[PDB]
């Protein structure tokens, strides 16, 4: 993981405008500005602040550093969780059904009757539509 480190350094370098080696509200102005976006200074100093630790009010590289970690992490897992999601979506259409979920499970090793894949179904649906779509998955696993 010496690498993500070493990719992390160049975005952060993106916003250490002068290369100082902190980040303060005034650069993260400038970057979301070239992005098209116009965040007032009240944001700026909102974003600035969901990763300044210590609160000295800028963002150092171990604190930047430490947030891109984090956020690589839960988009990995997130995207572990849609790969599952989609194997037991047999047809793809964004609901599991419970024919589907005893289908997939077979082949997978899991035997399974229409009845108990109708109570896995029904406790994990909380729109009550009679299938499982990604954000009762997700809520459910
Ligand atoms: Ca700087
Ligand atoms: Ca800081
Ligand atoms: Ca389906
Ligand atoms: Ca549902």
């Amino acid at each position: 993981t010496e690498e993500q480190i070493a990719e992390f350094k160049e975005a952060f370098s993106l916003f250490d405008k002068d290369g100082d080696g902190t980040i303060t509200t005034k650069e993260l102005g400038t970057v979301m500005r070239s992005l098209g976006q116009n965040p007032t200074e009240a944001e700026l100093q909102d974003m600035i602040n969901e990763v300044d630790a210590d609160g000295n009010g800028t963002i150092d590289f171990p604190e930047f550093l430490t947030m891109m970690a984090r956020k690589m992490k839960d988009t990995d897992s997130e995207e572990e969780i849609r790969e599952a999601f989609r194997v037991f979506d047999k047809d793809g259409n964004g609901f599991i059904s419970a024919a589907e979920l005893r289908h997939v499970m077979t082949n997978l090793g899991e035997k399974l009757t229409d009845e108990e894949v109708d109570e896995m179904i029904r406790e994990a649906d909380i729109d009550g539509d009679g299938q499982v779509n990604y954000e009762e998955f997700v809520t459910m696993m």
